[PDB]
């Protein structure tokens, strides 16, 4: 199979399921929306050993939003609900409540399940909190050194999906990266989706244990690392490949995770250098959530 | 006191006693080196929600680096030295060596203490790893998809200093938001220092525990709320002002975190509307180390 | 009249006819793609002294774009026909088609008067231009350093408008500015709609000739400058407004024109000190095209 | 002669005399600063078809600044005195002038010719002009919508050099452009040089005259362009590089060249990928300034 002329295996990708909650953060303008997104979302890669995984999902214009000013929209996942109840209180309450000019308001208004998280943020009031209504929203005012910071009293969470990705390998580092940056660019419009990894690409990749440190969880996918494709047998590194990326993809469903990989892919072969695309799995076996490529197009 | 004809108070600040690492980490340009060190420094605003504090020091000129590339030092910071090990080991080993194009090496390599985070991160190459020297630094490589992830075997850490403070009060919550802004670009060219929280801002600002919910480990600073200064008896804040911000600063050691006070200060004061300078502290034998706001002008 | 508990005066802006080009300019992500056309459209805010009036409209995601990479829509406007003709020569010329990894292609393909600066500046390949089709537009490729620089063979334009705008009134500079920033923002998703001065805003404002200095085609608006109020007996200054910022907006019609004053305005109104929202005008015996501002909300 | 293990050729780089005038540009943090930069040094990439050349040179911090603010150098350069005193006019006046909280003052204090600049900008205040001294420098105060702009009344130039440069060859498009975008990061920190390409990046690269069109006054120098190198007969390109990209380099004097094109080098020499590297010039005849690379390393 050939994507714009760039040759694609007929693989597929694994995901897995995981609990997302969906937050909208407004300010002033989108820079200091920005801030405190960017700020909320760090050091949130894997639920390997990271709190959660998280990151930006999409801007949202003045005109969609509760208060009528410019924001982001989050998305913030674990992989049971109490543990994402524990984080939404932590990176909103520790990194948005104390953000300059923000509000933040429930980006999944009509889900089945909820959180309140505004309920329990605003007794940081210590009394004098107070009841407002913001665009419909039912939210609280909490007293603080900048004036009274607003937050609706729920925030909606779904069964999501964890693990979309897809694989780009390229004849040097440069083009792999570029076409690794391309495919963020690109699936930051695509709505539903987040891209965890720093800057939303992954340098690493990983296999499931190891083959000589068993003490680990997990070790270097050796299978997919160029720089010792003489030593690895059944190495699935081409002759003229020296530098692969992937790009990992979270959602709110199936066809956000499909047209994120699609959308991504599609730019990506836009780069010169870059080899062929393909995606990593785990033999049907671990995972619930399978996307084959040859499906995308 | 009166700076640049703004009213400073003649108080202090009171910070507390933390550990504090230092990394650098470098990249093929400063916009990798950043993306990693955004990442692996994100939700660090506070240790009372957050798994440390953290935060982007300064930027690392290629003539300064071990591998003459361009980067950036971060500094991450915990109560103890379990707990900072354990955060060296998963925001680089979540956050930076899964990042793009980057290398690690020791930010601080004088000091005594340091842990061998370097060591242990390179088990993830599951036996293909290899000793190599850059810079004359002893680091190792790690086989994955991008290439080879080089990290020095240690990284240093000392007793810091966490807490330092200074509050900005104006007459609309927009010119102390500039003011705020102003100085933490100054503080950004200061060495041996970071501002942790969002934007390097705090616009929340908390006390003691709480007054009504003594099940909070902090609640707001009413007396630093402009919004209900009315209903407050022992308000500091004058008849006015309608909004206050806080700028927090971690560092290596008193000399640099009154630097970045003074520098911070200066810049804060040359914004239209700000009216009146100070900082916050507490308990004198709650927190260790004093900076007097008088000392610096 | 109020808007959004803003006092919004029921008076007008005069703007004037000007001829508008739009060009699409596309590269490996947007970063690069914006790097070209934000060198494009520099030195570009009025036409009293700049080659041009120019500036970024709006993102053009991937799947809008003749060649499927990501890019920005720009325009670049002048008074007379030549006029334009040659600063898309020049500024195309000069600063697109020497960025990295970009490709141009027409803004306007509806539009019945065009230009054929493709054709043109495709010389520069000194006969080793090649013709390629590229999405179904017509275009050339001109071999240089990079690679082969791709290049619509011509560029529409139309009777657009100029100098569409509203002023902003606040206590104090950073109020006003703030607000400025955040229309900036909102406006900056209008379809059709530039804001050509320095990040968009104009801190200074002019009027048709000088009372003094009658050598100069333009002097500072002094009823509209806060700071000689007591030294002007006109001002159009309110008593508590410390400074005015004004928002200037170029577009492909009068209802982008429109649209863009109502989002700007709407999201100004949401900055914290905020006094006052009004327009200019010349007594509507210069420009043809009003925008009444009664009739926005 | 190698450089990083990178084959670099013993070649030299042949530059021109130009004038080149340095301004300091001050606001309420870097962000503003740099705003009123940018735009006042756009479509400045050559003089071949743009009014002037121009550019960012290096980050002014508070501590070095008339106002104590911080702010940006640019350069204005231009091949001569009238020329330059209007370019000066215009693009300050039209993009600095006008822009949100700008102070504008000499960037070259003790150079003996100036330009009184600001004497005639402060006529835009249409006799509301104010004399005003900061930080020892002779300042006017000019009325306007924000408030008060102030710049000093003159501004200093001197005889520099236009032309610095060195090309970067890879083996892949992505490739040569991370080299040369690691040099432009590299070189933003070398005191008095800028680099005024886009993003500071030559992809096009040029020759005199022409071969076919002889109207035409410059062309593609298609000796240095990969994709027809099996068709030149006379091609530089060696048959392993597929993009070459190079950096321009204007400044102050000698000595800064030479430091900008070592810093460049040996940074591009880091991305993996770079085959060779090189300069161009004209047989040493049409310019008076030569910089030989083998006296750099
Ligand atoms: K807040
Ligand atoms: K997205
Ligand atoms: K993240
Ligand atoms: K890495
Ligand atoms: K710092
Ligand atoms: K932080
Ligand atoms: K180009
Ligand atoms: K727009
Ligand atoms: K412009
Ligand atoms: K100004
Ligand atoms: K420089
Ligand atoms: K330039």
């Amino acid at each position: 199979m050939k994507v714009n002329g760039v040759e694609v295996e007929e693989t597929f990708a694994e995901a897995f399921d995981i609990k997302i909650a969906r937050v909208l953060i407004t300010g002033y303008d989108y820079y200091w929306a920005w801030v405190a997104a960017n700020e909320a979302t760090g050091f949130g890669t894997s639920v390997i050993m990271c709190p959660a995984e998280a990151g930006i999902e999409i801007k949202a214009k003045p005109s969609e939003t509760p208060d009528g000013r410019p924001g982001y929209y989050i998305q913030i996942c674990h992989m049971s609900k109490k543990g994402l109840e524990e984080q939404l209180l932590a990176r909103l309450g520790q990194c948005v409540l104390t953000a300059p000019t923000t509000a933040v308001f429930n980006g999944l208004p009509d889900a089945e399940e909820k959180d309140d998280t505004g309920f329990k943020l605003k007794f940081f009031a210590d009394g004098y909190q107070k009841e407002v209504e913001v665009g419909g929203r039912k939210c609280w005012a909490v007293p603080m050194m900048e004036g009274d910071f607003i937050i609706e009293n729920d925030i909606g969470y779904t069964n999501g999906i964890a693990g979309g990705n897809f694989f780009i390998m390229a004849e040097t580092q440069p083009s792999a990266l570029a076409a690794a940056k391309a495919a963020v660019d690109a699936i930051s419009d695509v709505e539903g989706v987040i891209t965890p990894f720093p800057g939303g690409i992954v340098a690493s990749g990983s296999k499931v244990g190891a083959n000589k440190y068993k003490f680990l969880k997990a070790s270097t996918n050796e299978k997919f690392a160029p720089s010792i494709r003489d030593q690895v047998e059944g190495t699935q590194i081409p002759a003229g490949v020296k530098a692969v990326y992937e790009i990992v993809i979270n959602g709110l469903n199936a066809d956000a995770i499909k047209e994120a990989t699609r959308v991504g892919i599609l730019a990506a072969t836009k780069i010169p250098g870059v080899v062929k695309i393909t995606a990593g799995n785990y033999g049907g076996k671990l995972g619930k959530h399978i996307i084959n490529l040859n499906e995308l197009f």
